[PDB]
């Protein structure tokens, strides 16, 4: 009772040519499509790609398979699916995706008695995520990702989400595994491009990424809010020890800018500041201005002592409040 | 005498439809599965993965290569492999495997008379392991791996270990070749997936790894425990000596924060704080609250000199004690 | 009546010849090609290469593709354009292009009744880009792009933009998303090569590139220009605090130095001096001159005095201003 | 008289079947191997893999092949290879190993009038070698080399090394052109292995490597070296110069713990101490012993001068005698 | 009139067996060969190799081709190259070669009635180079290239040059693009290799690479120049400023120190000493200098002071003629 099938699978192929989308000239073919992601891969700052792994699903209505038998459906796999015509899909934003072929190329094909397809395949996309970094790390980057037809135009094949937009598109809760980046939430849209080739719907859906931040403040804010407060212990220093308070101030300064080379490696080599690079200029600062105290101390204590220690003595109560105001606002404008 | 094997195997060929699986709507396909880890690969840490090389085997029965001849077995290579229909088995967790084809495609294909069939393979796999670094380095990963059917769900083929759960799974012995880890055991087990295409059949390992410390000891935690050591160091100076202990405290709480920099390098950057980083932390606290007592003492010597060295020769026993008494909380803690 | 488009289309290769060009031995093969830039890839200064993503289109008009029907175009995909002749066309100046076969080969083939054809394709180039750092960074780099028959000499094919050299190149406004490149414009030409092989056609595209400065100025110039600065405070101190002076002139001339170190490291190891260096330099000489005069005033102190405290006092006001100076002329110059 | 070889080789691919052995049924199929190392790739320690290109050649009589002509020999290249049947050898311990298709596949086939066969082929291999670096850098490591058939066990295919083991394999004399790794021998074995798909033979080929030490020396040894050195030099100034010591012993420290921090970046990340480490470990004692007894001097000069400068002087003969006999003995026990 | 050129070019391909040579049994098949070098590559001094892209061009007579017609000359594309015979050309060098698919597979084929052929082809050779850094950076590299057939020997296929060794070989203006090194010339030149499967004639040739030198300059000797300046300034210092000198030598003898570990970085891990290694020691040798007169000073300015300032005097006028003097030769000699 198997023969019965390659009868039936060899008529679908007779005189089935796949050069030709289903109802050519007769109507708009209509794709609907689903989305599973197995896993979002590492989202690389520096080169603004991330990573991802789908099990891309495509539906389509074909009556040039049109069959009937004991068994409405018919599970089949690669092997077939070049056989007939399937869409040419392709990502737009996509730089370089690669498939999966192991063991076997992954595709499962299924067709019903009414001609309906289905055409699934797992893909792993190496998509381009336009990030502006302007309030880095405290940014929410939306990564999108877009696919359609590469020959068809909107007039012939019309690209739209199943089931609405609520369940189209479905993320594994283990698959969002980032390490500096929290995944909030997906959304899907559609839009019609008018190139030069005619129109062309675009399918389009955004993952909205809050970056996780706990990394930075181990790494650079840490560092450099330790670095601050020990350039501050020298004011509570004697005047007179001029190679004591200068090693604090000279290494305290010098350490300060190693930090800021250090920690933009990581960091994309963006043309503009950011809100962490500002937050290291004020420490630079703090640092910095503390050496200038001490050395407009240490030019005025042969002539005006009395006015010497005043500074010396007020400076032990101005800079760390000012540090410590700073933080609050910093903190606080970027975390509201 | 060669002749013969020919033609039995031209039979087997007439009219085997490689698009069909065996039992097609007359019972549940069944297949063993047994694998030998030839050599487990390295695990990357930064992007979670580990590379993997396995003699993947599976058996199925076919009745439509049901022969009689004198040879119970017939050994073959990749070249019938692709006249016959095999599962479209994938690795759910897999993120990019490529096959060897050198010399010839590993395929390994033998039928006996019952019909019975043997489709062994090798494979190199560069699985994702999720790891949760919070005892790092004192962890126990373990990295699971997880296959299955992509187009025939669990009520036409299903997934099964053979020869029970003990054999089902080798390890070379010169195979876990890890440098950072130390295997210790693998456990396999079956799951069902109620994925929007119907039920799937799992079968997952896992394999337990032991982080084998050693490497952080000689790279991180000696050079932090010795570093505090060399703040210490600055109680045994006379209190005058100004110039003398500021190089031990600046120099010391410097090169303590430059360690803590470089040790994150290798380590993937999480997002929350590992045991190392809290050890780092007390050790920064104690070369770090070395140098504000030199600094107190400073400020207090030339007014009450009497409580100054009271301080600074306690502390050449509360510092080291305090230390030392941390570091076997600290380990024995982990170590249990 | 879909099967009508089978029959017209099965003419059309009945003797189709692909291997030879149209017009053969007739007249001279006319292609017109228009380029969209979907992307403009990262510039790889080190190795003088920019990546760039591109729907490459060409034109050509074949007889032997003409017929008659009520659809005046027939869309098509990849499956056709290997059953047909194609321009031999490869990129002079390109290193390493791997096509798009996600998730179909990205190949749209289109034919009019009047026998016109148009074939795009979509390609991803790593172009090489060689670059002259005389200036660098304030450097104005123009990449090109060539391209061209690599078996059919200028007597047989010739290659044409198409609607002038206006609208036959475009990028896209979110295509040009470099980190360290602003790019201006684009400018399209032609010419002919007297190979060995005979004469060829070629298309040149140049991409005008403006380096946007920024990411310099935070990581080499600041550091640097605060470099010079902390020396300048040793002026600002007592002639005996030699341990004083000593450390700010000493670790700042080794500060200066590492960051030249560090600064070439992302730069192209080019045998030639860069502007960057020179400013590099010309810091180095206000750092290490400093020390020199501490040194030389130190080595007269003992003998006379009053000329001690003249140059100290002195050089509070003179390396300042020299140092401001420069940088009017050397930013003005190079701004210019 | 070129059609008659045409003639010739139609009658032999005649009825050949390519996926039966030759004699199968009838006896053992014998296969002798020769080698020919063209180059030793680059040994990669840390990642534990050699690569290698090899002209890989193999022998074996099939009387299907037999015919009667004016030449004695056939040559032919890989157009005819894929006609006939090819040992499914594979490298049991190899990673990843990619053919040369350049400028055609490069394979060369011939045959005689007898049958005999030779089929050889150019392979680049990415073998892994595990290294035992308990000797570090003194060690002699055996990176072994295993191949064998894949699907045809011990019963049916054996491979032997042909003309004895002597001429078997042959190292091209520029071919060994190792950076730290010094060649000096080749070994060849054979053994079977009982795995659950019957016996299998393994061909074993051993290549001695002796590392030739003189980079780590001018890298790692000399610095530590000389930097113990430096630490001495304090022991030849005067006791009451705190700070001048204090420069010489802390410096000096923390530029020996950089020193084991950048030397293990390129030795693997393995858990264990190294022949290296302890050098390093034991440099280390000498520069913060010498701390340690400026330290205690400082503690007692104020109390027992006389002392204080016994030990200081005594100090001038000690370290640098005990450091030197321990050199002899280190380098006396690991270069013997 | 196109029909004509198929009929022509069909009757060529009847009977043509491509898998022999022709004027098999007959005589011996010549191949004359030209190469353009369109951009040599970079060159890899770690991995020993350098890459380069080259229009190679083969030329042989084969009578199977003739043919009579209108046109003296087919042009044609890769369509045909695969349906007749070539010569199995390899690289013996080459280590990594990939072809140039894009956007159509770079092979140009031309035949003329006489039966002479041209098969040109584009390649990228990843080749290895063998370097003698003995004399780095002053060295002259000889980089060679070589190729020649992998199945036919010399009694069957022989190599030639074309149109004698003058302009066999061609390279671009622009394709010597190199950053580190300046071509100067090629040379041409063959030979013959007696291997265990007869001769086989071998066409070599050498490009003659002339490293630039700049970027040391720029990299290590000024910083190691400028770092033996920086130690020679406490000569010019007061005896009693033991913390001054000390911190001068110190600091210096480490920053000498770290340049060596940096500069072999970029360098490959040889196990030798290079020129430029000299230099460094010879720079250490004086600062390290430096540092034993100012501590042998300060051990007998107490004792006998005389003696002690008229070594300090004298080597502000040693110390600098000797590293003067020293560079003079070292320049001199390495630059003729
Ligand atoms: F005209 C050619 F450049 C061309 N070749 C393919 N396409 C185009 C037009 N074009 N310009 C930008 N993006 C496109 C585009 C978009 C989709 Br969706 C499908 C096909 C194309
Ligand atoms: F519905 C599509 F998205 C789809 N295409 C393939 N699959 C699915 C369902 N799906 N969702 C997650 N994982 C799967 C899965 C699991 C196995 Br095992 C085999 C096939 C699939
Ligand atoms: F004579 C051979 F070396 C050769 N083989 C292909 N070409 C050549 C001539 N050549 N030299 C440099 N660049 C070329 C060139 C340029 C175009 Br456009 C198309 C083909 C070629
Ligand atoms: F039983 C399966 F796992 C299996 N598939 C292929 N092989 C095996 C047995 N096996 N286990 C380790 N190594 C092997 C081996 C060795 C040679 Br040589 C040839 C084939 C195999
Ligand atoms: F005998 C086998 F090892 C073998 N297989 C291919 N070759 C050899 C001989 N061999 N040894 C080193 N280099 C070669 C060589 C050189 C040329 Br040119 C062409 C073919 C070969
Ligand atoms: C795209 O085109 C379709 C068909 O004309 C239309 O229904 C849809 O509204 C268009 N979408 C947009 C965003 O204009
Ligand atoms: C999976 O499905 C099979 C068949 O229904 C069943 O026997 C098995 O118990 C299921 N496994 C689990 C874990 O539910
Ligand atoms: C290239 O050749 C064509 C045809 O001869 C000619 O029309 C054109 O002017 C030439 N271009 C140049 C730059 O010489
Ligand atoms: C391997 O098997 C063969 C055939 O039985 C035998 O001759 C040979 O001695 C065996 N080798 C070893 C090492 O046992
Ligand atoms: C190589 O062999 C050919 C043919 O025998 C001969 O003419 C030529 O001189 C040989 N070359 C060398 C270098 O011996």
């Amino acid at each position: 009772n198997i023969t019965i099938f390659t009868r039936i699978l060899d008529g679908l192929l007779d005189g089935y040519d796949n050069r030709l989308r289903p109802g050519l000239g007769e109507r708009i073919t209509q794709v609907r499509t689903d989305m599973y992601v197995n896993s979002f891969g590492p989202v690389s700052d520096t080169e603004m790609e991330y990573t991802i792994d789908i099990f891309f699903a495509q539906t389509w209505k074909d009556e040039r398979l049109r069959f009937k038998g004991p068994m409405q459906r018919l599970p089949l796999n690669n092997l077939l699916a070049s056989k007939i015509w399937t869409p040419d899909t392709f990502f737009h934003n996509g730089k370089k995706s690669f498939a999966h072929w192991m063991t076997t190329p992954n595709r499962m094909l299924r067709i019903w008695n009414d001609g309906r397809v289905l055409y699934t395949l797992r893909l792993t996309i190496s998509a381009e995520c336009p990030m502006d970094l302007e309030d880095f790390p405290m940014d929410e980057q939306n990564c999108p990702l877009k696919f359609g037809s590469y020959a068809y135009p909107n007039s012939e094949v019309v690209y739209v989400w199943t089931n609405g937009s609520t369940k189209s598109v479905v993320v594994a809760e283990d698959g969002s595994r980032l390490n500096q980046y929290h995944l909030m939430g997906q959304t899907v849209g559609t839009e019609n491009i008018s190139t030069s080739t005619g129109e062309y719907t675009i399918m389009t859906a955004h993952f909205h990424l809050k970056r996780k931040i706990g990394y930075f403040v181990i790494q650079t804010y840490l560092p450099c809010i330790m670095t601050v407060i020990l350039s501050q212990v020298s004011f509570w220093l004697n005047r007179e020890s001029v190679a004591a308070r200068t090693v604090f101030g000279v290494t305290t300064v010098l350490t300060m800018t190693t930090l800021s080379i250090s920690a933009r490696n990581s960091l994309p080599k963006v043309a503009y500041a950011t809100a962490m690079d500002w937050f290291i200029a004020v420490c630079y600062a703090f640092v910095f201005s503390a050496l200038l105290e001490f050395a407009f101390v240490n030019y005025i204590t042969k002539s005006q002592p009395a006015r010497a220690a005043k500074i010396d003595k007020m400076s032990r109560i101005v800079f760390p409040i000012l540090f410590g105001t700073f933080n609050l606002v910093y903190w606080a404008t970027y975390l509201n």
